[PDB]
């Protein structure tokens, strides 16, 4: 079935690297993403080598758009509280401030 | 900036249907949409919402395992539970609602 | 940069389908995409490509008036036709196409 | 039905204005889009005051993003031959790079 986004945004903070719970290495970031009407906060996540590109080109504040599908999971955190999310699973992300 | 989410999947659960004491509509659903890829194959569960004609539409159409596409924005907001935590939601409002059954 | 298409519609008439030579299926469709906004209301036809698989599915189980969604890239090219005249085409490539019905 | 285009590319050319067959004034303009393995030329179609931003922010070269709707029509043009077109028709542009 059908599934994609599709973001320009900018990152609140740097990028980080992550392991998903079956051992998988992955970036993450989040984009603030400013609305024409105020601002949504989505959170990326980045499998394969694109991770690399990831935590090497974009930094805070950077301008970056992805280009993915919706995934929803959830967890227990610290505190021991389930958690449920919905992310955006990047097919590729676009560097769009190289400079 | 850009934010825009299409989705193609079945409601899990017939919507909820509400109407503001202002006078607006929303309909509420989730959409279960299945992978294409094969872990085995999963599904994804996205809290959809919706206002207004379009939600008084889909209160008419729509149930329990409907096929439905959404087209929308991803939107974030927080909230504090009644155990005092902070909640953090990730929805999509839908800008249409497409009945494909 | 970023080129994503989202569609969903009717086939206007059975895939065409084909193998180049050197292996490659490859399927073209054209999709009749109803609009929302009330004109009376008009549809759009979107020229359609699939390959590899995708194509072989598309020729399996699709045909004439079958709802079909697709999920892509904008693709444009160029071409001399016989008569010398230089003719400018817009197709969506298909990264994947769901069977609706 | 779903019909969703999203695009970044940067113009080919200085965006200009037009009018439909109707009577009814749009600006238009044309996007390279750099693919992800080579570019994509895209004709896209602005209705509304969004046209008068799009004159003033963009110019050739400029960035661009585009939230919109595929669309196809034809013409006979000046030589007497039918024109088949698919273009973007926007909902909204966004001015990726105002400085």
């Amino acid at each position: 079935m059908l599934n994609r986004v599709v973001l320009v945004g900018r990152l609140t903070k740097d990028p980080e690297y992550r392991t998903t719970p079956s051992g998988v290495s992955v970036a993450t970031f989040t984009l603030a993403v400013n609305r024409t009407f105020e601002a949504d906060f989505i959170n990326c996540v980045v499998f394969r080598r694109q991770a690399d590109n990831v935590n090497n080109y974009l930094s805070k504040g950077s301008l970056a758009g992805v280009d993915g599908r919706l995934q929803s999971r959830n967890y227990e955190n610290q505190e021991g509280r389930r958690v449920f999310v919905t992310e955006v699973v990047c097919d590729s992300v676009q560097f769009l401030e190289p400079k």
